[PDB]
């Protein structure tokens, strides 16, 4: 075995508590090097001669190059020291501890998790653990009030092909009028892109953090929406841009006018004075040279307090959470204090960040609850849409991503297929609904929070921005009601099957040849096996099913009953068919 | 190469800034598996066409199983994305990025360090970067005030052999009287074990955090000590026990008296009332079943605030830092807020924790400045004292430890040889002064902060506690003045050679056969090579010395001038001799 490829650390994603007296521990090793992983542990102050407790670390998964083992240590003292005992293919017994590797336990030393503080157990909102989020781009969802429509508002038709500066009149009143549609779909939360006052079409350059943009509505209307949504079992999540403000931001306008004498000059990153000019910027902004988006100095206590007051104000309106853009460019102290503030005002308020790279630094439990799962989207696009990867690669990509963060974060990552900045997933599938449906079936049964992009549920298509921002199809005749019913059915199932929302994930089958992938979601005694035949061909597969997990299953989508024979389960799937097998527990 | 053994993460000790625009990056690989490591990077928003910057990652060291490469990325935008270009012995190359490994750069993906905030740049006190700390166990240092002696105090003699319940009358007045001695020695800070009021002899069970224990002195005397030490260029560091209090602590006595009616019941961890029992106790304590040491609930805002007021009180008396006991059992938020408070009152105040295992979670820059370097002591014990490890092993242990944390932490770790809880180093060396001196020579020239245990400088000896707690030897005729002058000279040298306090460290030579180890400290153009002949026999060795680093050196200990011939340096060292060669730069 390659000892240099074995990894563990007593913190982060490899050692973390799931409760005050339970510590989850993970170990990584070159694929195939470790056949058995056991943990020997005890209280940190325990006598040397004392018998050590034992915990077997089952193989939680495997990616392209590594195997992952996971164990749970029961630590009534809330203090624990531990060493790993690894057995290789040849029965070699290797101990692994903080000191290193050795054939002798005492020489391997022990990893230590000094203390488990209840305040350090990663905790996320309970409602968020079984949610189905719906992303609404206000300008294009529903025009409920034509009196606030901006000049140039185009016709709201299905054949409408939006331009970069098009206007259709979508607003908050429109969302309220369409709540019965959303309730029928079964969504439990609405995620809105920026709706705060801004002079641009995208509103990522905030002019007033304390006002709804006039073209969308006013405060009285927002309140109505919050209340009407809540009485429908639908929460509201607002997108906040705290990394930078717009050039119309009161503080920035003051600096543009007074400059050196501006009381807010230190709220931004200004190189020289005058603070700006036409086509030229001497201050730090979002990305590169974006004058309309001056970066906010969140490290400045005054800036931090101002934004915290902004958060306070909107939460007072009854919102249920925040989605943060460019979160990775705001400091960690700001995020740690933001969480403290938000959770104190409402422990059920969700905090989601947008970070396009490993976000472990923000997912330890003291900052965000979760982030956008862009890895999930990439894997699903390549497997279901473009066919760039096969079932085994798909399996490896999902597993690797799953092991990135502590389970509390992974369980609530927002699993999106597309967004306001990408082409529609149906379009990624080249219009193939069969492929589209299999990806949705997977989305609704996989680990994480499903996120639906407005219109996808009724068959809307489109290229990336701005063609992905086409007017929502409200004409039932123009809607793909068959797909709508498909979404509805999957959502109902996810809510009834505890394992789909709170279960763990384990790969069941992965065949690169047949391109068939299966996994099992498990919660307590309940097992739900999802079988995906991602191939334009009717195929048969023989899955392993030990009697311990059951001998009979029910396909929740067809009502077909299947039985196992001698630890094997024979299944026949039609082109791109997906099965959701419930073990009756 | 073995890709599974290659590691890097864009955080912690593998990716961290040293300035607002400079990111240090480190990568490990199986030793000898990678010959060249290059970093290709650019601003995270750079166009896919712009050329990438190049950074060559030199080999910063290697331990038992790994090679460590280190590079510095110049990031003027404070945002960076980067990929590694690795080359093996036989010229094969591969890109390593967040996505993974690939022969194609694009497929390897890219690691990203989202943003570098100035407030997140690990910063430690400038004075502590070149300090020499002296550990004083007050009860046994100097009895300057006989009038405050505890009942039953024993005579102060060299042949005295301390018992667990002994008393010699050491106090703060004594320390003041002996400041001339400490100034002569050249120490720049004094570290005191607990001195707060407590009924026990060890004082780890605090009765009053706001008062000096009557047997040691009082506030006026402590203020005098602080002022007299400062005018002699000596700082004062106090030991704080915030994890638990003593049973005499006012809050705990209130609980013992009022029980469930006590307003401080939640300041502790109790299971039921009343609180007590024989050999038994119904409340969480330090270690196991230690009645006099009830754990404090630092997570409780009242407890945290009370402890913060304690810190404010002593810093108001002028102290220069804190040494924290059982710091790993106090929560992280407490330490982050503690650092904020402490640094706001005195930016130069030092925070040192005592953690007997990987302390990376506390050494990111938002909590502690440093910790006790027990690894340094273990390595020095086994190499210089017991002879259990040879020169190559010694080298590996030092290197592995060095790569554990960011450089700002490593540069300030407290490198001790012994303490009030261990046998004296002289005794570990079986009374051999030659071995002892070579260890001190190493201590005084290695990376980290030298920590002297009281009396070691004058040749005191003894078994572990309480034999390591003998009364300080003051009678000059009974002190080892030769050793004293040796310490003094090494200390002067450390202050005159910038590379010994602010330089990096690189292994120069390691001969397991001759048991000879050499390393070089470097700062700017200055090079200081230390050669240790850790064997009881005169030996000759040929060290490699490229003309670039110089061809002439001076042994700062003897004044001997050495010359290199054709990139080689021939040296003949006497038994247990150590040389400190300065390149004259
Ligand atoms: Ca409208
Ligand atoms: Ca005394």
């Amino acid at each position: 075995m390659l000892l240099e490829a074995i990894f563990h650390e007593a913190k982060g994603s490899y050692a973390y508590p799931i409760s005050e007296t339970q510590l989850r521990v993970r170990l990584r090793a070159k694929k195939g090097d470790v056949v058995r992983c056991e943990v020997l542990y005890a209280d940190r102050y325990a006598s040397p001669e004392e018998e050590l407790a034992h915990a077997l670390a089952g193989k939680a998964g495997s990616d392209e190059r590594f195997d992952y083992f996971e164990a749970l240590l029961e630590c009534s003292t809330k203090r624990v020291k531990y060493v790993f005992l690894l057995t290789g293919p040849q029965g070699e017994a290797v101990y692994f501890g903080e000191t290193g590797f050795s054939a002798e336990r005492s020489k391997a030393g022990v990893f230590q998790y000094a203390y488990i503080h209840r305040s350090e157990v990663f905790t996320t909102p309970e409602w968020a653990k079984e949610a189905v989020i719906y992303q609404i781009f206000p300008e294009r969802f529903a025009n409920g009030d034509p009196s606030n429509d901006p000049p140039g508002t185009e016709q709201w038709a299905k054949d409408a092909r939006p331009r970069h500066d098009s206007f259709y009149g979508g607003d908050l009143k429109g969302v309220i009028d369409r709540l019965p549609y959303l309730e029928e779909l079964g969504v439990t939360a609405l995620y809105f892109t920026p709706i705060f006052a801004s002079p641009s079409h995208h509103k990522y350059d905030t002019a007033d953090y304390l006002a709804i943009d006039p073209q969308f509505g006013d405060l009285p209307t927002f309140r109505r929406l919050v209340d009407e949504a809540h009485r429908r079992g639908i929460k509201i999540i607002l997108d906040a841009v705290f990394n930078h403000a717009g050039d119309q931001f009161f503080a920035f306008r003051d600096v543009l006018q007074k400059g050196e004498q501006s009381r807010y000059k230190d709220w931004f990153f200004i190189e020289d004075f005058p603070v700006s000019k036409t086509s030229r910027t001497n201050y730090e902004t979002f990305a590169v040279q974006v004058p309309a988006m001056p970066k906010l100095r969140t490290e400045n206590p005054e800036v931090k307090e101002y934004l915290f007051d902004v958060a306070r104000f909107w939460m007072e309106q009854g919102i249920d959470g925040w989605r943060l853009d460019v979160a990775n460019e705001v400091d960690h102290a700001f995020w740690r204090e933001f969480r403290r503030l938000v959770k104190s005002l409402n422990p059920d308020a969700l905090i989601v960040g947008e970070i396009w790279h490993d976000a472990s630094g923000w997912l330890m439990g003291d900052q965000f609850d979760s982030v956008m799962n862009y890895l999930f989207r990439e894997s699903v696009i390549r497997f279901f849409a473009t066919g760039e990867i096969h079932a085994e690669r798909f399996d490896a990509e999902l597993t690797r991503a799953r092991m990135l963060y502590p389970e509390q974060a992974a369980q609530g990552l927002w699993n999106l297929l597309d967004s306001h900045d990408t082409e529609r997933f149906l379009t990624s599938c080249g219009g193939n609904e069969a492929k589209f449906r299999l990806a949705v079936l997977f989305q609704m049964t996989y680990l994480g929070t499903p996120l639906i992009y407005y219109g996808d549920e009724i068959g809307m298509a489109g290229a990336t921005d701005p063609d992905c921002l086409r007017p929502m199809i409200w004409e039932e005749k123009e809607q793909n009601r068959g797909l709508f019913e498909f979404y509805k059915e999957l959502i109902r199932l996810r809510h009834r099957l505890a394992s789909l929302t709170r279960g763990n994930v384990r790969s069941w089958h992965a065949d690169k040849q047949a391109n068939l992938y299966a996994f099992v979601r498990t919660v307590q005694d309940q097992h739900v096996g999802v079988v995906l035949n991602n191939r334009g061909e009717k195929q048969t597969v023989l899955l392993q099913v030990p009697e311990s997990g059951g001998k009979t299953w029910l396909d929740c989508l067809t009502g077909e009953e299947v039985h196992g024979k001698q630890g094997q389960l024979k299944l026949t799937l039609r082109p791109y068919q997906g099965m959701i097998l419930w073990n009756g527990r």
